[PDB]
């Protein structure tokens, strides 16, 4: 049965059980240590609602779906064969009521269990889009389709640490040092360099670099990070875990392949992963043998607890904090700073911090906050029980959340110092619980697995076990989807190497056909959408852009005979850009899009679905009924103020339709202009920004990010709300209107997004502290509501004042 095995590692794109790159077995004792926490997961899960698994919600239903609900009654369609009968309900009705299994027409989607249909997502999609809900009345499906295969005290040590340089050796290449750090967190415990030597093919030292810190003294998670200068410039780092995954002191010889750099926080940094490029990389060679407080200074320390996560701690600060350790307690807010003003490097200190963890009723008792607890999951904190409190707080999330953060928790596996953390153990439980939350931890982990050489192994790790536990069906499933991206992702590669077009639109369509009657399933779920299935290719309709990518425009028929519309699936594939920006900024904007919804504030943001799936490659939803607005004004001119307002004309065919486009452009256009500002990608040429034929603007091709402007405003767009250089309409007064509503709603959760934001940077921008800090200028951090609103406002204006200048800057240049 060891073709199980064969099959997971085409499944994972990496082979878990290697050992070739590997110097001790951490990676094998996770692969036992996560049969446990799957089996739990796997034995308590509900059979029936894991086979359907109903897409739900426990958020109130916002003001703007409300106002749009015919007094207490909403109508549901209902099909058996030829039937298409319509009844009335109310939305506290539970799918049991409105019966008199209700499987979503088209789609792989439920609406059963224990809700009412007002919170069931594909409802409030319905009311949203001002759409019907048609159901069919199907049969459970088999619960048995989801079958699972059947499966001397180091306290007692004074004496010093030391480490011995042997040397380093690089087959290919002034001096050179190696400078060796004792690290926790992003924090420098202890430092030592060798003397500088002659850059030869091998430099050998044979010395011993003896530290300050004691054995005793060296806390868990602490990394010896070796790096070698030149002159003087930073070109290799390596880091090895000084306590292992048994808390045993590392001990004995060691040869080590290096990373380079070039291609400063950035999450690589942090990797005690090896190089397994052994034949061109640099190594090193070394050997280990071993009353209660009074007024003025509580409002220091509120003052200090009060203050953004990038705000620095002096040591000042820090001293105030840990000495008043038991009053900062008392305040969730202060837990991030607070665990920052320990001394990690002093075990009676980290034996103090560790019973202050044993008294942490009023963080168990606090409500969830995201923002506080993915700040102490990130770069700056390395001990696991610090990390451990911020996992117990996602536990509450309910699974509508869970998608929300999913991303971002993956990403932030990258600040484990284990491969075996309670995060990893979080997002494995959390998957194996639910489908729609275990398909996007597949592909969010597979994209990674096929990119990351930093990170693959512990990824693969975690998706094997997730692979273990999802279930026959899901398996098959995640085979089909596979093997699809890989025959069209070759046909992707290959047209482009052909390099607008003629032989090649030859060549495509034939290369389409050919996979079409020979390689290509009956069908397959959409990766970005996975309640959609794909069918076979509309040949006729697939093409190639006049570009310098030259990405492919695919569409698909649909594969589910009960769909009431003709529309096709239709989506991009591209080779080119780094799609790992595109998926963090996109998700950020549905996280934005969530806050605007707790407000109820909707902006219509269009965050269409990608996922990359390899080295600079992957996916992109096709937004139907959507052109560009250069495009828009390539048509009518060969810049003009007007070509945008009567393109949205010619496109709706009654004056109701009309008006609905121009408003619900306000809207967009608000939505984007605060979202990109703050993300600080507002200028853009505008053959990157599209609108549908019913009006939503939207921004597209982010994984690219002179005079300047902080966001695209222009007088086409403008002249949609009714403005001409120097006036102000009623849309116009609207868009000001929501777009300071908007702002002012982000910026009630700046700590969230700052830490979003850093995290996005660290892990998926290759950073410096000064672009870090762009958000808290964004977000006018310690600045007032009035005062914010005259900086946003401000920023309108900056564009008005600059009508075309970029937008023509951009067109010469590009
Ligand atoms: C720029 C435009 N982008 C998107 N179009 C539709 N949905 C999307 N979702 C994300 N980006 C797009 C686009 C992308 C293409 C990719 C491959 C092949 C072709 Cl022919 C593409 N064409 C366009 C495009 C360009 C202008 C107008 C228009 F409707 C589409």
């Amino acid at each position: 049965s060891q073709a199980f095995q064969r099959q997971l590692t085409a499944l994972i794109g990496y082979d878990v059980t290697d050992v070739s790159n590997v110097h001790d077995d951490e990676l094998e004792f996770t692969r036992r240590g996560l049969v446990t926490p799957r089996m739990a997961e796997v034995a308590s899960r509900d059979p029936k609602l894991y086979a359907m698994h109903p897409w739900v919600t426990s958020k109130p239903l916002p003001e703007y779906l409300w106002k749009k609900i015919a007094n207490n009654c909403i109508f549901i369609v209902i099909h058996r064969s030829t039937t298409s009968q319509t009844i009335k309900v109310s939305p506290d009705d539970t799918p049991g009521a409105i019966l008199q299994v209700l499987r979503v027409c088209g789609r792989d989607e439920y609406l059963v269990g224990e809700t009412p249909i007002k919170n069931f997502q594909w409802v409030r999609h319905c009311l949203k889009n001002g759409e019907e809900i048609h159901v069919v009345l199907d049969t459970p499906p088999d619960p048995a389709l989801d079958e699972v295969r059947k499966e001397v005290s180091l306290w007692d040590c004074d004496r010093k640490f030391r480490v011995k340089i042997r040397g380093i050796d690089i087959p290919v290449l002034l001096t050179v040092f190696v400078e060796a750090n004792i690290q926790h967190g992003q924090q420098v415990l202890c430092q030592r360099r060798t003397s500088p030597k002659p850059f030869t093919e091998e430099v050998l030292w044979n010395v011993w670099l003896e530290f300050s810190i004691k054995i005793k003294d060296l806390p868990k998670g602490a990394l010896l990070n070796l790096q070698i200068y030149c002159g003087v410039q930073l070109l290799y780092y390596v880091n090895l875990l000084l306590i292992d995954h048994r808390f045993l002191l590392r001990r004995g010889e060691y040869v080590l392949h290096m990373w380079q750099i070039s291609g400063s926080f950035n999450a690589d940094k942090l990797t005690s992963a090896t190089n397994p490029d052994k034949e061109n990389s640099m190594s090193i060679s070394i050997l280990l043998d071993n009353a209660e407080m009074p007024n003025q200074l509580r409002k220091q320390l509120e003052a200090i607890i009060a203050t953004d996560p990038l705000n620095p701690l002096t040591a000042e600060d820090k001293e105030l904090l840990w000495h008043f350790r038991y009053e900062s307690l008392k305040h969730p807010k202060a837990y991030p700073k607070l665990f920052s003003s320990v001394k990690w490097g002093q075990q009676e200190i980290v034996a103090k911090t560790y019973q202050l963890l044993a008294r942490r009723e009023v963080w168990d008792q606090s409500a969830l906050d995201v923002g506080l607890t993915m700040q102490l999951l990130d770069c700056n904190f390395s001990d696991e029980n610090v990390r451990a409190i911020a996992v117990q707080k996602l536990e509450s999330l309910e699974d509508d959340d869970v998608l929300h953060y999913l991303l971002q928790l993956v990403q932030a596996v990258k600040f484990e110092p284990y491969h075996d953390s309670a995060l990893a153990r979080f997002l494995l439980k959390r998957g194996l619980r639910n489908k729609r939350i275990g398909h996007f931890l597949f592909w969010f982990l597979r994209s990674e697995i096929a990119q990351s050489r930093h990170y693959q192994q512990r990824f693969a790790v975690i998706l094997e076990a997730y692979l273990r536990g999802c279930g026959t069906a899901m398996l098959h499933d995640f085979t089909q989807q596979v093997q699809v991206i890989e025959m069209l992702q070759k046909v992707t590669l290959d047209i482009k190497s052909l390099s607008v077009s003629s032989q090649v639109i030859s060549q495509l369509k034939q290369k389409l056909e050919n996979l079409q009657n020979s390689q290509l399933p009956e069908s397959f779920r959409v990766p970005y959408d996975p309640g959609l299935k794909a069918g076979a290719l509309a040949i006729e309709k697939c093409k190639v852009m006049a570009s310098k990518k030259k990405p492919l425009w695919l569409e698909f028929k649909c594969a589910d005979p009960t769909a009431l519309s003709n529309e096709t699936i239709g989506i991009i594939f591209k080779h080119g850009d780094d799609l790992r920006q595109d998926m963090l900024i996109l998700q950020i904007l549905r996280i934005m899009e969530s806050i605007w919804e707790t407000e109820s504030l909707d902006l219509c943001l269009l965050p269409y679905g990608c996922i990359s799936t390899g080295d600079k490659i992957g996916m992109i939803e096709i937004v139907k009924d959507a052109t560009t607005i250069a495009k828009i004004q390539q048509s009518t001119v060969g810049f003009k103020d007007e070509v945008l307002n009567h393109w949205l004309k010619e496109k709706s065919p009654t004056e109701e339709k009309f008006q609905a486009a121009v408003e619900r452009f306000v809207y967009s256009c608000a939505g984007y202009c605060v979202a990109t500002f703050v993300l600080g990608i507002g200028d853009r040429h505008n053959d990157n920004i599209m609108i549908t034929e019913t009006g939503n603007l939207f921004h597209i091709d982010f994984g690219h990010i002179k005079e300047r402007v902080p966001f695209v405003l222009t007088p086409d767009f403008l002249f949609v709300m009714g403005t001409s250089g120097k006036k102000t309409s009623p849309h116009f007064q609207k868009f000001q209107d929501i777009c300071v509503k908007a702002y002012l709603a982000l910026r009630h959760h700046t700590n969230l997004l700052i830490i979003l934001f850093s995290m996005m940077l660290m892990t998926g921008m290759p950073t410096s502290k000064e672009d870090i800090e762009y958000i808290r200028d964004a977000l006018t951090v310690g600045k007032n509501e009035e005062d914010a609103k005259k900086y946003f406002l401000d920023q309108i204006e900056v564009c008005r004042d600059k009508g075309w200048t970029v937008q023509f800057n951009w067109f010469l240049h590009l």
